[PDB]
């Protein structure tokens, strides 16, 4: 035959378009849409059913085990990540290199970039994966900063397709002077990147911290306490500020409050280049559940501190940051993802263990007496595992819920904007015959009176196919699931088995975003010099 | 052969992709997309040279001359404006049925559409069409009218496909209020219509036109004067409270003021279903074209306006619509409004009066008639442009390649995908799915060439229109590109330049509830209605 796959009786969702056709697959690309195709013409036919098939899932916002250790130690590697994502639907993820301040000169992040992936070369890995590079240390003043970084930029993109730089405004170690963005939205904007921020205000955070511990407020519920979302508001502000001050094209990562989403859409509204990502936790949790409605029922949720009241750490598990937000938040969220406030949605995922207390990964890593450290929430490891479950998340509370718009809204998100915001595109985020990666998802069929023994009910940790011993969403009901998990034109997910003999996954050079150039647009007269 | 036409070398431009492929056509409908098919399988090849094809543009705003002359004698038929349509690369267009007021009962809208039916049934038509309903007359109480209105709109629906009622905040004969706007939500919103609103204050424009003729100020300028876009602004949020207090999806039709886009954007953030429609007009032209003296046309590049022709003090005229043309500095608000999801959609506000006869009903000179009190007076002019043929090639160039427009994808959301989604016509209109789509489809000109094209036109005229006007008021302007095919159901209706009358075979659209108007089912109080 002359195709190695057809897909048959399936209904196509795109960014912009719901219809029933049929696909041929081959060399690991997509090659026809059509109607109907011959089942005779392909060496494996695939049926439908009827059910939705979507593009692969894009989590352009993972962090896996990395050589530098920026986040401790991590339980997930590469490996376990993806076959995670491939069991959830994502078939590309977007991991970080750690700007490693030994290396210096011209090809200072190449080399912190190839301690990436000479490490990832020898894992097994179920989908491709991409890296943002992040930065701590800019040199200063700004007239050198500005140009021995600029070639830096290009001998990273040059070298390994990383097109995107991440940057913080909190944290202690990766906390940066506003003159320190500039500088870096100097280099950023002359070399086409994508420029990311985390903004919360990290003297507030710092402060409000120091103040809470000195009334002996430290359990986990307080780390939402010392950062209010007024903070995340104020930087997100200070921000889009420098952004328009730089003429810097900019994305806000993990939004989780109405403050910063408010400043957003103003300047969205104004035309202004600032996108932004949310993640299924901000919509879907409320800090509630770090102690003792448009999102999950919260009693429902297993092994929690409703259900291990007399577990005092228990509230560990969830938390992220930013915070998991108060109740009456998370509306908002959903607004902002159907409204055009969120480009994409990520799943910040950040795994630490928590039924294991040992080991350099566990979250009980906050209980080292020996250097001062008695499981204040200060000492918790930030983060939850997401990777899995971002793509039925909001395929049941999103689409089936209602509280997405539709399914073309929930691919655009998930998996095309993704693609064009991150200079994927078009290799990834659609179903573009002759032109797309052959990453698809077939799901079970919604309407259906066929028992599917295959088909989960609830979310479970062994269902994540993950290396972390729990995940947050735990004993939930889940509505659909992943029938096929189709990588580069290969059968890598059915129905519940992970099929390790089809798993061939590489490092993937990225280009330029065409959503990143410039506006051209300023606020007085001057101008960059290279102009 | 296997299939009827095949396109080659082109690049796919839909609402969210752009990429080089290959179609095959069938039957009348987009069969294949591939990155090659054999040309020794299809009956026609058209070889794009790299140009974009896109799918042909679906203008939901459209006037045609009808039986009951709503806007008194109009001088294209449905013949006419489908033929300008194609030859400008639109293949369907919606216009309008007036509400008749002589028929009663339960069939009396569904009769109203049938008068317009009848009479474009013989006419040759170019591409398909659809219709609007227009409503003016609603009967009262609200309460004891429900059953019967809900009726008609449940007839309307079921013989001809109508899903969409079209109301007016202002003109005299046409404006409603607040009360009677409401009644018409209750039934819309039960029967999953498209509810769409012209909102200017009629009361403040009534007013002011009374005040500047009382002072002699009656030159066809002092139209904007009479209603600058403040007045245009508090009705959108009228209207908008109304929605809200309803639970109805609701699309604003040419918007142009920037006090509605803002109080439209405000509920858009809120997550109401608040849609809108914007015209070429408000971002290219700005209201000094209507008297003697960056980011829209140069405008002294026109021909045949106060500019050029000063003697004339009538030729103002051509440029009059309703809402105005507005001042210098906004145009640039209504790019914005189009690039950041304010508007939904993009249509023409097609509406032909001839400017060089000046004795016909038709004419824009029906202003002068001494029998009738008509002396000219910008209140007796007929309001509207010619604009269903040059709408797509005009955002073509002043949007995606003069860079207004953020990409061409964004142009082919607003212009063909989101009006058939908005108007149930998805997914037989708008997109390039194989099976499924109409062969309704637009190839250009490469933009990147140094090959000569004969047929490409550098400047708009009348004669490019294809029309039964006598003027455009875009006439004399640069234009870059063109459509160099348009393919209406799998055959050339126009190749470089000419018309091929041969291949015209449209017809009458019956249309499906819109995916886009089912309701929130969001509400201000405890109150429902009845039916819930
Ligand atoms: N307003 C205008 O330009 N022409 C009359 C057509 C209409 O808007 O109903
Ligand atoms: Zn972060
Ligand atoms: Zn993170
Ligand atoms: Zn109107
Ligand atoms: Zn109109």
């Amino acid at each position: 035959p002359i195709y190695d796959l057809i897909i048959k009786n399936g209904i196509i969702c795109t960014a912009s378009d719901i219809y029933a056709a049929e696909i041929a697959v081959n060399n690991g690309k997509v090659q026809l849409i059509a109607a109907s195709i011959d089942p005779s013409l392909g060496s494996e036919v695939i049926d439908a059913e009827g059910a939705f098939i979507t593009p692969g899932g894009i989590d352009a916002h993972v962090h896996v085990d990395e050589p530098l250790k920026l986040l401790g130690d991590v339980v997930d590697t590469m490996e376990h990540a993806t076959r995670s994502a491939v069991a959830g639907g994502t078939t590309t993820v977007v991991a970080f290199s750690t700007q490693d301040v030994s290396k210096k000169g011209p090809s200072a992040l190449a080399e912190s970039v190839k301690l990436d992936v000479d490490e990832y070369s020898e894992q097994t890995l179920y989908c491709d994966y991409g890296l943002h590079l992040i930065l701590f240390q800019i040199e200063k003043p700004s007239v050198e900063a500005r140009e021995l970084l600029d070639v830096q930029l290009q001998a990273a993109y040059n070298d390994y397709g990383v097109s995107s730089v991440k940057m913080f405004m909190t944290y202690p170690g990766l906390q940066i002077s506003d003159y320190d963005i500039m500088s870096a939205m100097y280099a950023t904007r002359k070399n086409g990147f994508t420029t990311m921020l985390h903004a919360e205000n990290g003297d507030m955070v710092k402060w409000m911290i120091e103040a809470l511990e000195e009334q002996g407020l430290t359990d986990a519920y307080y780390h939402g306490v010392s950062r209010p979302s007024i903070v995340e508001g104020e930087a997100t502000n200070r921000a889009i500020t420098l952004a328009t001050t730089m003429d810097t094209p900019i994305l806000f990562v993990h939004v989780s409050s109405p403050q910063a989403a408010e400043v957003i859409k103003q300047a969205q509204t104004k035309g202004l280049k600032v996108y932004a990502e949310t993640c299924p936790q901000y919509a879907l949790l409320s800090d509630a559940i770090t102690r003792c409605g448009v999102g999950i029922d919260l009693s429902s949720i297993s092994e929690s501190p409703f259900t291990n009241p007399d577990d005092r750490f228990i509230g560990s598990k969830y938390i992220c940051s930013p915070p998991i937000r108060p109740e009456g938040t998370q509306k908002s969220i959903w607004k902002g993802m159907n409204n055009g406030t969120f480009t994409i949605v990520g799943s910040d995922h950040c795994s630490y263990n928590y039924y294991e207390k040992t080991s350099t990964a566990s979250k009980h890593r906050a209980f080292d007496p020996e250097n001062n450290k008695n499981g204040e929430f200060r000492y918790i490891p930030n983060g939850l595992p997401g990777v899995c479950t971002r793509m039925p998340l909001l395929y049941d509370y999103g689409y089936l819920r209602g509280n997405l718009t539709s399914m073309m809204k929930l691919v655009e998100i998930q998996c095309t904007n993704p693609a064009k915001v991150y200079g994927m595109y078009p290799q990834k985020g659609s179903i573009l015959p002759g032109v797309s990666d052959a990453d698809l998802v077939i799901w079970y069929p919604d309407d259906s009176k066929k028992e599917y023994n295959s088909k989960p009910k609830l979310i479970t940790n062994k269902l994540m196919e993950h290396n972390c011993d729990y995940t947050p969403f735990e004993g939930i009901e889940i509505k659909n699931w992943p029938r096929y998990t189709i990588v580069k034109g290969k059968i890598v997910y059915k129905e519940g088995e992970i099929l390790k003999e089809n798993a061939d996954g590489k490092y993937l050079k990225r280009g330029k975003s065409f959503m990143c150039t410039p506006k051209n647009e300023w606020v007085t007269e001057w101008r960059p010099k290279y102009e």
